[PDB]
């Protein structure tokens, strides 16, 4: 990262190389940093911030979590690569559990994602290294579940997550909540809850929420994630990137 | 394996997987996966189809190039794994000398991409194995040329591109005409031509358009290049998007199968 602080793109490119390492350490997959690819461009669009419409979505999240009755946060080869530490804090903060979910599963990305995060907590419980159960309507290998993971969950968070897994998870009757920068893939469209933010800064904002939102009232959540409405969200974070596009053309260089 | 025909997703995952192939054959660089999903993400954004402004740039393109004196299309990672095939295609169809340029340059990419290509043509001539011309303002392995190719050509096609090349082929006195999705990408912006399509769209088209007009009269063809203007059809590309979004985010897009 030999770049001038005052870069415009200094965490852009920053994340850039610790996904690169990710795939270099064996935990994340070819598959995902094409994803990293189609996060940096519609971070780009938004405006590399935590928009209106994502801490919106974050507020009923973390209100959604702390009523859950068995609430797990997913991990992947990308959130690994990005937030290691920091979904071990959001899991912390929401008493949930963590389940390494591969859409592409092998016995070297798991343990090698088991021990990125044994690099910030040797002692956390992490599930999904032994997954007995599957995802209804999923093949074999991208549906497994732990039997006491998400199996077993009422909200789950898939970060990153392809739109068939989501679309099967809402299916089989769990409440789905996404990270994802792009409002217009199949999984942003079919979770319960769509936080459109880069993972980056959605993970320590909600593990912020989690602490604001400590000695919230079960009233007081069962008001905020009755009030949720996912289709004004997306809707307005697509009328955000309309507008973002409308003063990103009357800007930078030009030639005629 | 394959990605089943039926998935409504296909196309978009078959090209991942090649891409993806790509980086295994040793073509294609790491960040050049990155820069696929980049790519991608503006695909979202224009419906992931060939838009009129996007026609219109390409039959500016294939005009100029039948026009062009020493016409020249370079190739990269991202292009080797993706339309191997078409690249020939579209050269001999235009008549015009291939040109392998990376922005990471190893002998094991040069010769793995020039194998590629040979698979769909063991004849066909490979310029930029060992570029020996330097462009001025650029980093010095980022910016060497083939003599025989970039180096004295007059019309040049860089797709997938990096603004930097692209704004220094121009700054080379090079009418340089790019493939790229990102309509606000500095490529897109320095170039004569901008084509605003995914490249597995533009080459085949390309490919058929230069068929199809290589009995035009250069009265015809002068017509079109001489009425084409690159900063109306980028604008015109972003209105299109614009509009699209308006579109969806009136209608709704929360659980919709498709839009
Ligand atoms: N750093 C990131 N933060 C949030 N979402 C991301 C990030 N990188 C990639 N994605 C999302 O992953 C999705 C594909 O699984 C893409 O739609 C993209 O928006
Ligand atoms: N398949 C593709 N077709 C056309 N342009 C692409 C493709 N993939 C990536 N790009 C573009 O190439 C640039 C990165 O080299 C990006 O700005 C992106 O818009």
């Amino acid at each position: 990262v030999n770049i001038p602080k005052s870069h415009p793109r200094y965490w852009s490119l920053y994340y850039r190389e610790k996904i690169i390492e990710g795939m270099e350490k064996g935990m994340t997959a070819k598959a995902g940093l094409i994803a990293h690819g189609r996060g940096e461009a519609f971070d780009y669009l938004i405006g590399e911030r935590t928009i209106e419409p994502a801490e919106r979505a974050m507020r009923a999240a973390v209100a959604k979590f702390l009523l859950a009755e068995h609430p797990v946060i997913s991990v992947n080869g990308n959130v690994a690569a990005l937030v290691p530490k920091e979904t071990i804090e959001l899991a912390k903060a929401l008493n949930a559990k963590l389940e390494i979910n591969l859409f592409y599963r092998t016995e070297e990305r798991v343990r090698t994602i088991a021990e990125e995060l044994r690099k910030y907590d040797p002692e956390i419980e992490i599930l999904g290294i032994n997954p007995t159960k599957r995802i209804p309507g999923l093949e074999h290998e991208r549906g497994k579940v732990d039997e006491n993971g998400i199996w077993k969950a009422d909200v789950v968070l898939v970060p990153l997550e392809d739109g068939d897994r989501t679309e099967a998870l809402v299916r089989m009757g769990k409440f789905v909540v996404t990270v994802d920068l792009n409002p217009l893939s199949r999984s942003a469209r079919m979770a319960d809850i769509t936080i459109v933010d880069n993972i980056v800064r959605a993970y320590p904002r909600m593990v912020e929420l989690a602490r604001e939102m400590k000695d919230y009232s079960r009233e007081e959540l069962l008001k905020i994630v009755g009030e949720y409405d996912n289709g004004k969200t997306l809707s307005d974070v697509l009328l955000h990137i309309r507008d973002r596009l409308t003063r990103l053309a009357e800007e930078g260089i030009w030639r005629r």
